[PDB]
């Protein structure tokens, strides 16, 4: 089924970040060739606290990057909404300055509060399997487990956990950041994810426009493969596969 | 600079295998949506070798593609040469894929026989593309014979495991003076994209597509994956963040 | 160095589970050859409940071990606390392993219930060691409650997969202010050794030893593996050579 | 069983290189604590090849070990044969490790020259052990020449990455009719243990030990790792649990 969040459907399963591109011209070009329908951005890092873009053609997913506690995240979200730049909110509460991995307690807390306030909520979380279900039980509109640490470029580090999260989900699962190249974006969709959220892997490339194109194709390719029923892994029964 | 083998250029970097699809209609549609320019097939298992088996490449306009018949079935260089000669005599050979399997369990290639068959076929005027392992120096040895491309396998034929040794593949691509096309052992788009991301000039696929529940859709998936991986390669992907933890000896 | 938890030291950094061995004779021999000083056991499945279940500690001279009863079987913090109280009242509790599984399929831990149970048991005077996931910040949240050790799993219980996310484990061990012991998901010596090579203070295993065709021999192997891994960590292993290939962006 | 090569038995399954230690004193104690019975060394780089070069075997009591000189440095089969002959004339050769590197960047072996050198040395009466890649059929071609052991690399020499293709190594070990010893590329105990867990008859290492901050302690760690891995192989480890997720097609 077409990616649907909070009752709204999207033709593109690729969520694109904005803000760290070399220039607005390159950013606008990248956004276009990506064909993304949902654009995400760090609210804090903006004048109100992305130009040359007709926001009327996109759904805005501002995030609370910079927040250390649920309270700071709620403050940022309320401002985004009041500023008219929020169709849905990406709850992001980083709890480690070194790894930049999310704080589960604060994410759980902020998600519950923002749901009570009427927001369409999408929490950025780790690949902790039960935690993901806990977030869903609050009533969030999507769950966004990270493939790996933000900006690591390592791709998905724990396919097994991601598989558990996707298979138990009752709302869309979108792999968020930690992506480095098309192979990672494709793998996420191959595992059954409903979409992928990318930012630095594209804006940080030597040629952002080309990479944005590559990611668009990779997400499509991975989704098609998932739907097509790929071949299984051949069983050889050697020592490298204990129990086989 | 698109894929160029033996002086001929190809718009598509995806080489598609034919012959094991559920039907000729599905195969035709798969070939079309893949946009592949080079079609590969095991000639030994076709009507031309014996009229007890249907022929592949059916319903296909052979004039719109470059044919890469392979010597699957050969156990020795001599058997490979026999197959190649017959394929050429039958008008189904533009280039030959030298495949000499030396293990019935893993289906991995025999290096000695592959080197032998490759040298012989080059002497006979063929455009030669050897299927080989990811043994780095072996790849250079093959190039030194004068082959027109080197086709290291990502993993064993039909394993569906993708690239098992990206480091070795990286060494092979970085030292090559002719195109490098990752051949089989591919299971999904992520693997095809990765090959291109490492710098491969192309990917050769068969069972991954023909064996999927929906071959036509997977054919389209692989086409997109190869294009995506190649684009990423050209675009200069971001590096890996260095955290300096014990999981990375040397930070 | 020497493993120290709650101020108590142990010569062996290998923690061993009891209760699932083929027999008590084998369990006794496996425990002995392992040289482990800390034994864990699921109180919920023992005789100290309603119906007479087996006494997993039968034939063992308990004066030779520090007891770490666990709350396996608990679905909520409340049930975990009750199990811990039971172990304490039965005189079989030196420290408590808090385990609250939240997924019947993966058997992965419930972070909310684990946080809750840990805080409650600390309030009740126990030396607390929570079993947790490899969620990095979660590990710190547990430490910040005042627990005496953190026990992140290498992979799901009984998976035999070994360490699935060494990076996350590395962050957990490097930020920790209490001992970090990799718990379960271990399949063979290579995994136990890796855990120690990453800087873990110890490893806790159960079925990888009890479920092997030769439990006693595997106990010996794990003993040697944990020792080897630790020595390597201390010896300063060689770095990864960099070739500058596309496979290393 | 016991590691047997050319009819000769060895108590230790750990083969150790010499000549790259911080000092001969450290080398001696490292070799001692490793309990290795077979020592390898690069003849082309020591005194017997050029008086201007030192003797990597100083202070060692060679009568306590079986000598496995290697042809490291040889770029062709001819050079390898020459090095082997020298080692023999110097009375420093019980078995010969054939090593013909064909890439200066990766240091990976030349299959053609290795095949050629092995054949020639066998003809000249040597007990031959070729260093090779993890090319599965290549390993068998070498065996079929009549060699006494096959030594596939886990990864490139000095890479410290451990075993990069366990599947291929598994095929090599399962098809072999002679001992298979994983040679170099090893970085820590987890790798040595894994090699044995896959069923290797032994492991050969050098810089992972000689290059550690504490070579003596690392030598001990590797001794324990090889023992642990072997014990696990024999003990019958637990299988990999299957969850039937998309991550396992």
């Amino acid at each position: 089924s077409m990616l649907t969040i909070g009752g709204k459907s999207f033709q593109s399963r690729l969520l694109l970040g904005t803000g760290k591109y070399p220039s607005f011209d390159i950013q606008k070009e990248a956004v276009a060739v990506s064909e993304s329908d949902i654009l995400t951005f760090a609210v804090r890092r903006m004048n109100i606290f992305l130009e040359q873009l007709d926001l009327s053609k996109y759904t805005l997913l501002p995030n609370t990057a910079g927040a250390s506690t649920a309270e700071e995240a709620v403050r940022i979200a309320r401002l985004a909404k009041a500023s008219g730049l929020c169709d849905m909110i990406k709850v992001e509460v980083i709890g480690c300055s070194r790894s930049l991995l999310p704080d589960p307690v604060e994410t759980l807390k902020a998600s519950e509060q923002l749901l009570e306030e009427g927001f369409i909520v999408l929490p950025y979380t780790s690949d902790d399997v039960v935690l993901a279900r806990k977030l869903e039980e609050l009533g969030v509109h999507a769950i966004m487990p990270g493939a790996s640490p933000i900006g690591s470029g390592q791709g998905i580090l724990n396919p097994l956990n991601l598989s558990f999260i996707i298979e138990q989900a009752k709302v869309p699962v979108i792999v968020d950041a930690g992506i480095g190249s098309p192979k990672d974006a494709a793998y996420a969709m191959e595992l059954g994810a409903d979409g992928v959220l990318l930012n630095t892997a594209v804006s940080g490339a030597d040629d952002p426009v080309k990479m944005a194109r590559a990611m668009k194709l990779a997400v499509e390719a991975g989704r098609l493969s998932y739907e097509a029923g790929r071949i299984p892994l051949k069983q050889y029964g050697t020592a490298s596969s204990p129990g086989e």
